[PDB]
């Protein structure tokens, strides 16, 4: 019933553009929207985010997260490891590569979402959420070697899965970080289950 | 270690602006970023709210109440938590209960409210509070709920059982061109993983 009529470029940077979108609302009335897009998509999606489940025997299962300064936020954020998919890279391969670069862990793929939207009232940005387990008892994950790209500066923060939400609430209360909404949503559902 | 040096306006729409952010990297080097921001954020602890609405009814499985809308940035229909921007002076809890009623017709009760969490921190400064609300679906108030959408809001309500949310979402994605929101998908994944 609703559809895009046209898109007008307002402004194009190196990494992001702003567009004025015209669309038909369901009454037959024409309306506008200000829409953000990345200039880098080719791709099933812009990016991947990895849910990295660190499994060590005789330990709690952990979810591996990263902390980084985020210039759009003006501060540090706690997030799922993540990055843009390289042109002709598959979501799964992007997931293992990013996880290794950002955390030093080598993981196996468990499941892969379809493309999901990041903020659909604002942008067209999408990711694949890739659940990965990490056999923390293997020698390749003993002393994980993080291989950051240029200008990437990442701290690795592993938190127990069964208390994730309480552990994140504490980090916010004590360390003035912003937690990512997807991380928070995952933590909430771990508590809300059953 | 890292911090913002300057924020230069590039383009200001009615609703969105693009900025050139200059910041200090942890090596002591100046770097830049392209940052998206809304123009509507005043003194709110966040831009918006997203509601996690748990529909509870005697002798029913708990449902998660979701909405489907056309999203011009995406050029298509998206399945999301009920959500909206916080009005100036409105509390996050108030905004959540108000957006939930407007979008779905249901009258919720507050359960919990997150700190401000980031939407897509490598792209924008956009934040939300994720507000968990219970809906007493035995209450006559919530029997035959009537959405009260604002101007240009065109919303379908989709209630799915919490105990099968990820599979029910996958089934909707299999049947139409629609995108699931990343926070919803994240919440559904955690429900499986628990
Ligand atoms: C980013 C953006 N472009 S237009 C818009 N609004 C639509 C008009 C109704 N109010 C909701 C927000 N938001
Ligand atoms: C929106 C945006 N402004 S700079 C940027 N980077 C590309 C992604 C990783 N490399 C660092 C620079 N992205
Ligand atoms: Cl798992
Ligand atoms: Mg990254
Ligand atoms: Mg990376
Ligand atoms: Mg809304
Ligand atoms: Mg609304």
């Amino acid at each position: 019933k609703q559809y895009i009529i046209s898109e007008e470029l307002i402004s194009e940077g190196k990494w992001v553009k702003l567009e004025k979108t015209t669309y038909m609302d369901p009454t037959g009335k024409t309306r506008t929207w200000e829409s953000v897009k990345r200039t880098t998509r080719k791709q099933t999606a812009d990016g991947v985010a990895v849910i990295p489940v660190l499994q060590r025997t005789l330990h709690y299962e952990c979810i591996v997260l990263v902390k980084q300064f985020r210039p759009p936020m003006g501060g540090y954020c706690i997030e799922f490891p993540a990055g843009l998919i390289d042109d002709g890279e598959t979501p799964e391969a992007a997931a293992l590569r990013e996880l290794e670069e950002e955390t030093g862990y080598k993981g196996d793929i468990a499941e892969c979402s379809p493309a999901v939207c990041m903020d659909p009232g604002l942008s067209n940005c999408t990711i694949h959420i890739v659940t990965v387990t990490i056999n923390g008892d293997d020698a390749e994950n003993a002393r994980p070697k993080p291989k950051p790209g240029d200008g990437e500066f990442v701290e690795v923060i592993s938190l127990p899965k069964n208390d994730l939400l309480q552990r994140l609430d504490a980090l916010v209360a004590e360390e003035h970080l912003t937690v990512d909404a997807r991380v928070y949503s995952y933590a909430l559902a771990l508590k809300h289950a059953n």
